[PDB]
């Protein structure tokens, strides 16, 4: 009965570190579980999957070394989503995608729309996102009306605020995974984790295979509401 | 600020029930023994520094009860009292009972407690952009000024310290529309024991798992 898991995939560097190997190895092994993830939720009926990618903060490295790095994410989209979109996957990005240069924010696009006609798993990628940041915008959409004199303040209601926070359209998020031992959200979804069970494990993301996700889906199926 | 580094403490108390029908007893047994649960983690909260400590009673009989003979207790042990959540529904005599509460230890320079009654995080969210609108309508606000920070100011609780730590006791994993924008940083502390049997060893654990937090 779980529709809607929701990832924060911390671990990667400890992993590495723990491999005896460099940040990048571990970047590498995270990929391959993302991959691993997304398969497992398709191949079982979960109808959205959300992955956190990052948040809005600043990255401690050079403006040469961070246009490297969204060209890296431009070749990436390029070289996995034809394989997505065979999978009938639905590709979408939430977030503050007008940070990112022009060239990654028109790559985006065009995944998207590529995808966006799929009616299998939709895999929702959180990118330059903050929970906080995602109910502003839609703050931010219903004061424009109230401007405009088509809203009265008093006519804002939850259910108005919901259709204007994103993924409204698909199905409540049930359940939060967070690999790496930390319990907490960190500003990943907020309004939409409500009533979604959380569940939080020791095991880095590079390590979380199949019977650590079932074993979430048991910690769901034995909620008691 | 205590060594433990833990300013606000918000709680989900549930387990009443359950604890009450183990040893063969109604309800309202179990949440006279979850009152005194009460009782003792605002002592321990006031003892060790905790600024403040918030806990959800609901999102009516033992409520309207509690306020009018624990209140001259909190007053006493320097407790400022505050209700937060939609009390424009409650009848206008537990509005003035409130009131009169909240009035008598607003000055008072010891824990807060904050009682969340009526309350539901997604409705606190609404209150505070219902705030906005309104400067909106009256001229006073453009919808581009709206940032997280101005949201911020608009929750409850935002003149308090942030949130650090969110127990949740009776088993169940999940905020259940408690406080959602302010738990965004959160350390969430999950546990079995019922909330009637829940002892000062447990609050210090659960506090040891705050300090513990990377
Ligand atoms: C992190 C990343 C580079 C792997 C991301 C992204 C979004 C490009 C991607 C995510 C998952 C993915 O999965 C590939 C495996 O197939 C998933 C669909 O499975 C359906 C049944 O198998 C490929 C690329
Ligand atoms: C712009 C973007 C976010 C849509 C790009 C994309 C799809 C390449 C990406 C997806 C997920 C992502 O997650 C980052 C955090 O991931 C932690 C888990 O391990 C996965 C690490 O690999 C992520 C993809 O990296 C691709 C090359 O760099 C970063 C970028
Ligand atoms: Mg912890
Ligand atoms: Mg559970």
């Amino acid at each position: 009965g779980c529709r809607h898991v929701a990832i924060i995939m911390d671990g990667n560097g400890r992993w590495a570190k723990k491999q005896g190997k460099i940040r990048a190895f571990g970047h590498k092994a995270g990929a391959k579980s993302v991959r691993r993830a997304v398969s497992f939720a398709a191949n079982n009926g979960i109808e959205a999957l959300t992955l956190y990618a990052f948040s809005s903060e600043n990255w401690n490295r050079p403006a040469q070394e961070v246009s490297a790095l969204m060209e890296l994410f431009v070749w990436a989209l390029d070289s996995e989503v034809k394989s997505l979109h065979r999978h009938n996957v639905r590709l979408r990005i939430i977030g503050d995608t007008s940070r990112f240069n022009s060239r990654l924010q028109e790559r985006i696009r065009k995944s998207e729309a590529l995808t966006a006609g799929n009616t299998g798993l939709t895999l929702n990628i959180a990118a330059n996102y903050g929970g906080r940041w995602d109910i502003v915008q839609g703050v931010r959409q219903l004061a424009e009306k109230v401007q405009q004199g088509n809203l009265q303040p008093d006519q804002i209601d939850e259910e108005m605020l919901n259709q204007h926070v994103c993924m409204h359209e698909l199905a409540p998020v049930d359940l939060v995974i967070r690999t790496g031992g930390e319990h907490r959200i960190s500003n990943f979804l907020l309004w939409q984790i409500a009533y979604a069970e959380l569940y939080f494990t020791d095991v880095l993301w590079p390590d979380f295979d199949e019977q650590d996700f079932e074993g979430a889906l048991n910690a769901f199926a034995n909620r008691e509401r």
